């Protein structure tokens, strides 16, 4: 019905207009959504209607992706082998901002993960934290990870930081679709069509797509949709340069592994469909 309905039961605010939602405007994300409305990927992303001012602040006016659904179930998949910009690596070398928050979350999961010096600092750099998160989740090996589920019963979970193996990921999707063969078939048809759109997209070949998600939405009526969201760290390649989006990331090459992730994700859902 609406995301803000769920929020009621961060960067998001209720829109006055029916079927819309407001997201705090960021310069890279605004640039991206404007381009995407004219791209092959137009139908694979939420409609972007422009910017509005609320309480002296700028908001993206977006399609509420939950609007067409009756009690939506939602799963957010973070796409890519890398979840931070290469510029974070330069910043942490020349002028590191030590992060005490990130030390704590790391310590909780693996007490032996932090180095002697990180333990002494009670702090880690952002790229160290984000690379560690990639390796204990499925990000590094499979090129995506499950971040969160919101269920029709009102329940939500973010308990997926150690969801890493192909079979662990399959079991989360298995629980998410609750044996609805029609929802799974529709998800797979939509992911196949998104992959085809990404492989021909002018936007996609010319942009490093970091920190974006695939939002899976379904309901008890067997309606099922998937969209790309979150273009806050999606940046153009300089001087008409392109990515293949499959080859491994090496600092300098700006590769995101986006399609390595999507390939693996389709493979897992195709496997689940045959179980
Ligand atoms: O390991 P988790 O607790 O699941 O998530 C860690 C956070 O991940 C964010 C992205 O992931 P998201 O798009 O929010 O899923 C980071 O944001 P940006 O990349 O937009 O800057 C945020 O960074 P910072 O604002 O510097 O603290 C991290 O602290
Ligand atoms: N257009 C949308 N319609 C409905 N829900 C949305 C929409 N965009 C984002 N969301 C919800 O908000 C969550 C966070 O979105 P995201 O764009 O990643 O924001 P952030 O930049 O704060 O991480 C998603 O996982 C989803 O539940
Ligand atoms: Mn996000
Ligand atoms: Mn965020
Ligand atoms: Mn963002």
């Amino acid at each position: 019905g609406s995301h803000m309905s769920w929020v009621q039961l961060g960067s998001f605010k209720a829109a006055g207009t029916s079927g819309l939602i407001l997201k705090r405007c960021s310069e890279p994300e605004r640039y991206c959504l404007a381009r995407l409305m004219a791209d092959a990927l137009r139908g694979c992303v939420p409609a972007f209607h422009g910017v509005v001012e609320r309480d002296g602040e700028s908001y993206l006016q977006l399609q509420d992706l939950l609007d067409g659904f009756d009690g939506p179930c939602v799963l957010d998949c973070k796409m890519g082998v890398r979840t931070y910009l290469e510029e974070e690596l330069t910043k942490a070398r020349e002028r590191p901002k030590l992060r005490k928050d990130m030390y704590k979350k790391m310590l909780a999961v693996d007490p032996e993960a932090p180095t002697e010096e990180e333990h002494a600092q009670r702090a880690v750099t952002k790229p160290r934290y984000m690379q560690w998160r990639e390796g204990i989740s499925s990000s590094t090996t499979l090129g995506f990870r499950i971040e969160g589920i919101k269920k029709a019963d009102g329940s939500c979970s973010t308990d997926f930081k150690t969801t890493r193996s192909r079979e662990q990921v399959l079991r989360v999707f298995e629980e998410f679709v609750q044996g609805d063969e029609e929802v799974l078939r529709r998800y797979l048809n939509r992911l196949q069509q998104i992959r085809d759109t990404l492989e021909v997209s002018e936007f996609f070949r010319r942009h490093e797509v970091i920190g974006s998600s695939l939002l899976f939405v379904h309901d008890h009526c067997h309606r099922a949709g998937v969209w790309l969201i979150d273009f806050g760290k999606t940046t153009p390649l300089p001087d008409g340069q392109i990515l293949d989006h499959r080859r491994p990331w090496e600092e300098g090459n700006r590769e995101d592994g986006y399609l390595l992730g999507l390939d693996n994700l389709i493979g897992i859902l195709a496997s689940l469909a045959e179980r």
